[PDB]
């Protein structure tokens, strides 16, 4: 049902358990989850693609759990990361958690009753735990072996010339945690994220059985790149950050409109809520049309205003 | 000076840098540590060797600093261990720090002015703080990489047939702060202990310096070992306490008066406080005295009332 229209999308990296999880989300409504960790003060558009995803299972019915990680960003995500991270004061990366936390609100209905949205932040619970309780409890249930040999951060141990921090070398145990944490008290049941993160979930999914014996999901999105394989939410300024202040809405639609064509019909799929179907008519219309390709003024349109509303886009014109 | 004189007896087994050692102790008297964690409600023969060095550099001068892992003993030392030690209580392992403590007091003296002995417990410090705290301002300073290579862990890795959790694979973090922790409240600049805790010291040395860029000694007494190849300390009822209860003061000088001739002489150098010479004036007198060793009964003598006092010796007696 859902996993296979997000398919169609080409949404899906990989999923844990399909079937089991198909089968679940039929039985009724679950609770989800995705994370994000503070590095700045804004989100940018890679971000917006598991966000949006939420907002996606929401509308089917689910309830989303967005987290801002007020505590994982003190330590820092090695996932995929080439080179170790340094770490940010104390005061900004509180700053900056306030400022996710307020800029993911307004992508999901936080009042619906039974499927109304939750944030949250784990800084709530590693923030005030004792650092012995932290190495039994969870501590236990960690080989370093398989630790070593997840692809995650299998690379950086193996070179004379790279390396990583115990440190970050942790990372691992407090996301882990974070899933067994957010199932014992929000029933959450599953936890997506883009492909890079699959290993956190994995170990999530893990400790969640070890400790509460409950069958966990994990489901990841694969990580956009434009159709020339170069980057994304990077240009020749910068990353095209989610608050105005840092990429004026005109700025942001100028963006899209400038999309390629071998990507602005993904993009339709990744960053907007339309049909499928409807994609691959504006799609076909362009094509056989001898007139220019009206999905980039599409795309531009959409996802201005979902991440800016009507006054955005008013703006992005002006 | 006390360096060689502690090889004579050879009680020594490695020095961080022997030569600046040599000279730092000369400079003046130290502050210098020995650690021993909660494992059993009492200490056995094996734990004395060190403690006994703690007291000769002491008698030297120095100040001892006799530490009791209130929490590493939570955490579970690694060091050339087969197989994961399991957890104890939280419960259980106080009412074990206590003991120790305790029964360790008598060995050390508490009152001499200046070297006055100092009890310790990292629990004091561990016990409460952050594992965010933990985590980014000390591990910030450990390499997995070479974490993963220590000799005292590299068994349990790179091996099929055996394994080490996150857990304690993180011990080596907490004794390595101990030292550092130790050595900004009593500019404590030596930790001394068995060969197996070599790396663990080590780590230590580099924490301290990298922490505090001051340079800081470690130095290991051999693992002391029966001759005959057979564990130390170990019985028919298997290891010899400390604790009268447990080991009574007449089955603990049998044990002595029991020992080997190809012992009894390394041990008098080793648990007692008999000059090198009349231990060897002993070693040679018993070479050509028609008579039967004395060795064993002064060894006997010596180590029953140091280890139980007047009392415990006339006891042994009837
Ligand atoms: N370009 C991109 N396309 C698709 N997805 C992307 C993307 N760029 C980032 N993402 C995803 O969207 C999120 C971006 O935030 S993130 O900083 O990378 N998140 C992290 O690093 C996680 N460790 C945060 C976290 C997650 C769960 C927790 O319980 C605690 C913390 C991640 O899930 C990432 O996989
Ligand atoms: N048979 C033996 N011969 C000589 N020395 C021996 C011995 N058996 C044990 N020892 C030494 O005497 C001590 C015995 O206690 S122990 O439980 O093995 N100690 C430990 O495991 C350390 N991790 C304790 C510790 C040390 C320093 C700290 O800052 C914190 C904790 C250690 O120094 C050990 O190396």
């Amino acid at each position: 049902n859902l996993i296979k229209q997000l398919q169609e999308r080409g949404l899906v990296a990989q999923v844990t358990d399909e079937e089991a999880l198909a089968e679940r989300l039929a039985q009724g409504p679950i609770a989800l989850v995705c994370g994000f960790d503070p590095t700045a003060d804004s989100l940018h558009l890679g971000h917006l693609v598991p966000l949006l995803c939420l907002k996606r299972f929401q509308q089917a019915g689910h309830k989303p759990v967005a987290l801002v990680g007020g505590a994982t960003g003190l330590i820092g995500d090695p996932s995929f990361k080439a080179a170790e991270r340094k770490l940010n004061t104390e005061e900004t990366v509180q700053e900056w958690v306030d400022k996710i936390r307020k800029q993911v609100a307004p992508f999901l209905d936080f009042d619906c009753g039974e499927n109304s949205a939750i944030a949250a932040n784990n800084y709530d619970w590693f923030g005030n735990m004792n650092v012995l309780t932290f190495l039994r409890d969870i501590g236990k249930h960690f080989s370093v072996n398989q630790m070593i040999n997840k692809e995650a951060v299998k690379q950086r141990l193996n070179r004379e010339d790279q390396g990583i921090s115990f440190t970050e070398f942790s990372y691992n145990l407090l996301q882990g945690y974070d899933f067994a944490c957010l199932n014992k008290q929000y029933g959450v049941v599953l936890c997506i994220g883009g492909s890079d993160q699959w290993g956190n979930i994995t170990s999530g999914i893990d400790l969640t059985r070890r400790l509460h014996q409950n069958q966990v999901f994990g489901l990841t999105v694969p990580l956009i790149t434009k159709a020339d394989g170069t980057k994304f939410g990077k240009t020749e300024g910068g990353a095209v950050w989610l608050d105005p202040k840092k990429t004026s809405p005109y700025k942001f639609y100028q963006f899209w409109i400038n999309t390629a064509d071998a990507d602005v019909y993904r993009f339709l799929k990744f960053f907007t809520f339309m049909s499928i179907e409807e994609i691959n008519a504006l799609e076909e219309e362009d094509k056989n049309s001898g007139k220019a390709p009206r999905a980039q003024y599409v795309l531009a349109e959409q996802v201005t205003r979902l991440v800016h509303g009507e006054e955005g886009l008013q703006a992005a014109k002006r």
